[PDB]
């Protein structure tokens, strides 16, 4: 595990850097597909996986990967900071600054993070007792990121998108 | 498209935070499966996808998504900063501070990014004049992120991994 302050900071910044690049590339891949360059889309996804490899290495070298229950606790904390602190403030500044599109994306994010904290809380009870959770499927709204386990409403309660548009993990 | 300095800076931070959360959840997913929690892994992956939705929204609201050629150009500039500036320096700091794991992960990242810039450079050329790239397969080393198109090397020149460990994108 990395312990020297500067090196740790540098690897933290690299982890952030690799995460952003991975994310940029997945967004770019989707755009490339829409423009009819499926092979370039494949190129972006594959390189995104390389960035994931790099980020995972940095993440592990910094000692931030533990067991599933602790990982879930890190999730609960991150989500809670976003719900309670970050997004309410960013949302309010956006509104105060008349930036309507930023008011939208922060509101989309905020409502979904609320759900994530609770799901992770519920899964941690299970993991800590050595039990996997019992779930059939997860629905994600591809517009606002609204998240439902097993059953979802016919329309996204945040953005109004129809259930048929939801992304299903099963 | 967000113009106010504060809101923009906040969205940029939120995009960074969303990218890292997505990355963390993908790392946690892989760990949850290894520990025998396939459903928790499924929950990690699904939520990671929701973070992708939030980051894409912030990214688009920031005006950062263009057409494939200009997306490739932004990729090229990012890769070039990593290759020439960030990782040589982080690698040298890690070595100077005696952090051998960090020396390793920065070396791993470094060697792989050199390949990335060149491929995006090649793909941009094609994409500018309306062509998709020609190329069936991309190969990625799951240990160091080494990248090879069409044909895997007999072993990874960076980490030494057998041809057969490479992840295929086809
Ligand atoms: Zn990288
Ligand atoms: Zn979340
Ligand atoms: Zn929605
Ligand atoms: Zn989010
Ligand atoms: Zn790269
Ligand atoms: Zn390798």
């Amino acid at each position: 595990v990395v312990k020297r302050t500067m090196t740790k900071k540098f690897l933290e910044e690299a982890f952030a850097g690799e995460s952003m690049a991975h994310m940029r590339y997945l967004i770019f891949a989707e755009k490339a597909e829409q423009e009819g360059f499926p092979n370039i889309a494949k190129l972006f996804r594959a390189i995104a996986y390389a960035e994931f490899v790099h980020a995972k290495n940095h993440f592990i070298a910094l000692g931030k990967l533990g067991k599933t229950p602790e990982n879930l606790q890190m999730g609960i904390e991150g989500e809670t900071f976003e719900v309670e602190e970050m997004y309410p403030v960013y949302n309010k500044a956006a509104e105060f600054q008349g930036e309507k599109e930023a008011v939208r994306t922060t509101h989309y994010a905020l409502e979904a993070e609320k759900i994530h904290a609770e799901l992770y809380r519920k899964a941690k009870e299970k993991a800590e007792k050595g039990e996997d959770i019992e779930i059939k499927k997860v629905y994600i709204c591809p517009i606002c990121g609204y998240t439902a386990v097993d059953e979802a409403p016919e329309y996204c309660p945040v953005c109004g998108a129809p259930k048929e548009k939801f992304v299903v993990f099963e």
